[PDB]
């Protein structure tokens, strides 16, 4: 099927928010190993687990500890030896309050 989905990296800037864009996941990489990693920082509030495009995108009840997830997990020893995790901040996500 499909051969996969490339193109130019570039994360440019982007302000910090409760929501995290995580990716680089595959039919191996289980949630549940990770709603354990990610919650280790605070209590998570949301999760999202998508296939399609491999992000998934869990929400925080705080800001900072999402902040501290989105390092601190940024390049995170996860499978292979080469291989590592990919999370950025998802500013864009209009909300109502």
């Amino acid at each position: 099927g499909s051969s996969g989905s490339s193109g130019k990296i570039g994360y440019g800037k982007a302000n910090p928010t409760t929501r995290l864009w995580v990716g680089g996941l595959g039919p191996n990489t289980s949630l549940a190993a990770l709603a354990r990693e990610f919650d280790r920082f605070g209590s998570i509030r949301t999760i999202d687990h998508v296939k399609g495009d491999s992000f998934a995108y869990i929400q925080y009840e705080s800001l900072d500890a999402a902040q501290a997830a989105c390092a601190k997990m940024r390049g995170f020893p996860l499978g292979g030896p080469d291989r590592r995790l990919r999370v950025d901040f998802a500013k864009s996500g209009p909300s109502s309050g």
